[PDB]
């Protein structure tokens, strides 16, 4: 039912004790808008902090409930919840187009991520087990994972909905409350969530959403009730790669997600000898990528976030012109055939070309669909040229030879490494987040400990011996 | 072999490369004290920004050599670390009371925790594995955790060697390289260690030790090349009515005066209910007064001198306000003067019984750090249990009461991280099952240990072809 | 809409390829019956050799495409099997009640287990990972649990729904198929569970099922495709003078008389120490007199009929040569004949009770599988330990004392892999923790059991030069 | 100090209660040799059933003691076992290579991996933990993997002191007992693993030997005390765009190391027709460049096989091999070595056979022997339906450049170990194809710990009982 250059937002943007309220008091006041045609869909209020305290008091109160309940009845709650938003998921994608402007192609991706993180940890909520060890003489001791109470979860705007579902769910299932602060840009999706979390039987005041900017994430951080707050990338080419596959690849690793992500690939070493055929290839399949309405099925590339955003991408591509790049292919406005979208945020996608390390567009994270080609002659080169990669990046190497690809792997200083391939997920996500993987144990026991605290019990069955 | 009132440091007291060095900067000027008898055992240099530095990059060095080593050949290092501990054991002990004051008794069991805690980590490191994920059409995805490089370790006073052992085997079974910090009133025994991880087959720099204060450490956390620094109301103990007065009295002096009560374990706060509160304290005052105080290095002996003069004047200090507040001293809290002349200038006082208490006294609400317990009365479960819920989970609780129902809904309700029922434990955090012996460490300790030291490599390999959305 | 004394058997009993099917050839032919009423509710055909082979061949097919499928593809075919179980519960309860007997109190608990499992297995079936061991040289080692391919399933008559989701889920989320074969007493659940798979979306042939007996059960194992088939001193309940009377009272009844009796797992070997002998005695005879016996699908019964007549017969018997041995019927065992006329020729009898006896008597000696206890008295802890170490590891054991000591000396002493202190739970051998309630798996359980229905593929990629001995 | 042609045994062969002795009854008699020279190193009793009873009932009691100790304790018993082992490593090989008749190079390896298995479960037994579940009201339950009783190990020829580490390392590390039955072939190594327990601090009787046949072996298995009894074709496909030079030593390991008496062996070599005549060709000159002699020579690559009976049904093999048409390349024949004392020796020269067809018993099946059968093929499809007939406790090593072919090949053999472009002849219980510096991972002691232990499981009831009545 719902479509581009219609939706405004009726109800208020603030969520405590299972329903929608408008903040108490504020620290400011924000518009929300539709990318793809620069529409306002909401002038909301940012919580102040009475506001901040009321959503922490509540859900305080919620999680002396729901950490009283066991891992199978939360389980149940959170399984219920993955089954309204997998039936809700187009509902719920199609929203998230709205206020963040990507494809609905990879905003259903994003909520099937979101419905399968929620099956994950209902599945570890309900098999959660302690130590237990045996001491001499019939004493013994064992451990629990308890919860550590009221968490606060701080949304980002790339990934609204599914930033909501992975912290919430881990948090939830392990008798945690969340109060969670969307990002300013996109405030609507995760009140999606609140309200289905309600819907599968959540206690009120478990997931609560309270709106606003930095202000309003510093008193979740001062609140004394808050446990805890839960808060370039290179692709090397080689000359005897698949051409056809790395293309794909270069493309995939910086015009997915519009290149709004930290994540993308937009640092690429292309060998020489490939170079001219490489480049030639990827700007004519830069100028197929359909630009226009998200919410189209046909849509590979949507607008950017907001028009700041959008001037800065805009500003990059000019520098990178003035530092002596050859912009080979957009990076510049785009004006969609469709006037609804004549004010939306929209650029063609770039590719520069005679890059070099010194250039701010190969230093600096753009966060737009700019891609940045570097030339280099042997893999010693590369290595030396991409090693500043931090650990918190991806890389992808591009070879046939598959001694080359590991030794590649081995020496970049990145944390997800792809060979033959690029993938474009978030960070959280385990195995470079390719599609049929799953979660394997150790992504689940690594978030479960970070949401939680271990009590260790002693029962001595026997006498005290003294030392004394 | 050593005795005390003998030991002086001859050799220095920095490590790099395999061997001991002296500072090439200072910082300024230490003296480690014999606090049995008061004697200056070190006067040593604290290291300067030029020798931190010197140290980091003998580390990073190691550092590249070690990675590379298999988890197996790294496993034969630390065990065989762990058999020269194990056998250099007495030596070891005997170096770590001369320097810090704990009881021979207490000493060993600090010396078989840093020898387990090395086999435990050697063992781990030998059967590591990532996690092997198959994707659709050939393609698969896989993990490795990979040290993070050089990291450095920051020592404490009250378990010197143990300390050392527990931040370096985590960090050295990773593939990590350490430069450690030790406490400037606890310089010695480190050394030892990084003496014995040489002789292991260590490649030189892998363990490094630098002496020093807040400047060196200060240096040390704001080192470039540093991947990671490990640094280092009041625990309360429930006596119910229906307790097992005998095994609560032997409970209470254990959770008090062991370590002579300068650990933040201790369970200081004893809450007795109204009705054994007149049997309680006349029983542990008389237990009290039989401690053994004197030479640490004698087997018999129980209570050993404070680690230092100033920190046994802060103790006795305590006690003069505890009583101007209006606690009745039942027991000692003053300045003992063992029969030893050779003792007579050690960091000695009396074990300490304090009654009469009330939640508003500081000694009630401040760590004291010293052997001082403080005996607070209580009428019901409900009571206690408000009053002494403000406590940290950072924390451990003791609760002795013979109805098991209750014990357990005690337990339930308190907020520390580890609780005792019907005993008590003074172990250091880091220990799991309370430091109970023979316990063992499960397997969840050593887990997320190695997750501190250590960071999750991702690999994919695609098969096929790649799947274009455009 | 279902009732007692109403249901017959429309549909074919075998399940291929997605629907019922009779079977291509005999064995022989049984009756199933409804035990509340006497009723043949079911006279079908029990698989032949060629219909065996019929459904291992279509099964091989099925395994073919599903072992193909990703662990998150069969993770939500599993979920929404569960989803369909519980939406469906009722029906299924009732379904279970007709033909097997239990109450319609207890068959909802056993169709919780069924769905509750299938959740359990969908989660590890999506969260399946290897191991990844790096080796010098950047060579490397890997590992998947791979499906075995067509597993057989043997059936039980006590738990037919629960037993029958119990050995598909796991077998299933490993991506195997699986041949069911039903207890020939309890034909009908089975195809409940074989028609939910297919309306979840498994692959026709995944969850076949065959009914027959032991020449069945012969062929299934006889059959080369098969890759495994899976298959299906007595229970002491020591009570103490310092216990609980009431609880211990309570825990005796359910420990003997929850699902007739029919199980291994009931505690039927009651030992009361002398001195609380004569008030448990007769607490125990006025409580098991109460025990509601009728209509299984009545919500306030608590008793149903026995699986069959046969059964029935051999319980009464037991009874008849326990008051032979000196056995002294305090109450029950004899033929029950229930007001409702509907129930006239149902299968059921007194809940009994039986006194003074001794350890050489075969009512002790033997498993009776019926409502039937034995209370023997005993005198000292030493003495019960003793005379109830006869019990097997594939058994369970209850204990009931104030004393925790006691407790946990009786339960360290007693060779039963699942005992209890201060309960008794009849729950089936496969369940972890007892079988309580809000339990959960925890990790072990399915660990252990999908190794049972894979097997350990290793691949090693050498990414240097092979290193020649010669 | 020991040496070929010199030893003999002196002491009794069975081990009980800490002591060497001899056997309270007989099941019969067995004579142990010198593979290298023939020499008969020992004329030994097997034992009756009054001695497995002893050596049972013996156990039964030091188990009664080592399951009391903490896991803690056990680890330092079994860490100071494999110290030992390590120290004494050359004695021990000396003496296995004696009685086995492998080279000091692979019984040192041999060695290495014992030490390693006991090293791997001691760590095991201290960090061991059970499962502690929270129930509504207080309430819990809790698991521990308790100790089986007395197991019964099984030993094999081929692996003498390696099959004892391995069985009883895993067994004594749970908390068990452990009666081992040496082959009959191999009786002395494992007296020295029973010495060396002692030695460590193992309760008098936790691990006692018991020699013997298969009468020593059934009454072993109906002890009524005896909890659990642990007991004891691959190819090698070569297609033309592989490393050639790997592919032939991959080969050569494949088939000759452990003298090729082991079913781990890949001794079906599918090769491509292109490279079938260039490997070939090398494969026989690397094969004949292999040292036969004495065992203890640090240079010897190939020693004697385990008996004259063993040795002659292997020169069997290849009599009928060629009667059915395969052509011998090189050896398949009794081999005399330069040295007098070896004279007697049971050896011969490695085999390498072509012309092989599917149908001939070489290539069906298991030789154990130095035996090589060199089957020819044209494709991918080819190979993949002809070596498919392989069992999962087998092993398949492919040799290819195409990575994408390697792992297609990989994921159609039906092989439960696989390598690509190496081949390991390693036993089946090890992890990871038996690669030198891999260690063990996690899963492989948590599998076998389940085989050697049983999981109790508690309830504790600190509420009311909630009747159903």
């Amino acid at each position: 039912p719902m479509s581009t250059g219609t939706f405004v937002v009726s109800q208020p943007l603030n969520y405590r004790g299972g329903a929608r309220v408008e903040p108490a008091d504020a620290s400011g006041t924000e518009k929300a808008f539709e990318p793809a045609t620069g529409r306002v869909i909401a002038t909301f209020t940012c919580s102040g902090e009475k506001e901040v305290n009321l959503a922490v008091q509540n859900a305080k109160a919620a999680f002396k409930i729901w950490s009283q309940k066991s891992g199978m009845e939360r389980c149940r709650i959170l399984l219920e919840a993955a089954r309204i938003i997998r039936e809700r998921e187009d509902e719920i994608a199609t929203m998230e187009c709205i206020n963040n402007g990507k494809s609905i192609f990879e905003a259903r991706l994003d909520i099937d991520i979101s419905w399968q993180c929620l099956e994950y940890y209902a599945g570890l909520a309900a098999s959660m087990a302690g130590e237990h060890i045996q001491l001499p003489g019939g004493s013994f001791g064992y451990t629990r994972r308890e919860p550590l109470g009221v968490c606060v979860g701080i949304g980002a705007w790339n990934y609204p909905f599914q930033i909501a579902s992975w912290k919430s769910a881990p948090a939830l299932a392990c008798g945690n409350a969340m109060v969670f602060k969307p990002s300013p840009f996109t405030p609507v999706s995760a009140l999606l969530l609140a309200e289905i979390y309600s819907e599968a039987g959540v206690p009120p005041g478990l997931f609560n959403v309270v709106q606003g900017g930095a202000a309003t994430g510093q008193f979740l951080c001062q609140h004394p009730d808050v446990a805890k707050v839960s808060f370039k990338s290179p692709l090397i080419i080689f000359s005897d790669c698949d051409m056809n596959n790395a293309v794909k690849g270069a493309l995939m690793a910086n015009f997915l997600t519009q290149g709004q992500v930290c994540c993308n690939g937009t640092r690429v070493f292309v060998q020489k000898e490939i170079l001219d055929k490489f480049t030639e290839e990827v700007v004519k399949q830069t100028q197929r990528i359909k630009i226009g309405d998200p919410l189209l099925e046909d849509t590979r590339m949507g607008p950017l976030i907001n028009r700041p955003h959008l001037e800065r991408v805009l500003g990059f591509v000019k520098v990178a012109k003035e530092q002596g790049a050859k912009v080979l292919c957009g990076g510049d406005i785009y004006v969609p055939e469709d006037p609804k979208l004549k004010d939306g945020y929209y650029m063609r996608p770039c590719v520069l070309t005679n890059c070099r390390d010194d250039m701010t567009c190969v230093k600096e994270e753009i966060f737009g669909p700019v891609m940045s080609i570097l030339s280099f002659d042997t893999e010693a080169e590369v290595l030396e040229r991409a090693n500043d990669t931090t650990f918190g990046l991806a890389a992808g190497v591009f070879t046939r030879d598959i001694q080359r690809a590991h030794r590649v792997v081995a020496e970049l200083q990145a944390g997800t490494c792809f060979i033959n391939n690029y993938n474009v997920s978030p960070v959280e996500l385990p195995f470079g987040g390719y599609k049929k993987s799953g979660f394997g144990r150790e992504n689940g026991r690594v978030t479960i400990e970070y949401y939680s605290q271990l009590k260790t019990v002693c029962v001595e069955m026997g006498d005290v011996e003294s030392a004394f």
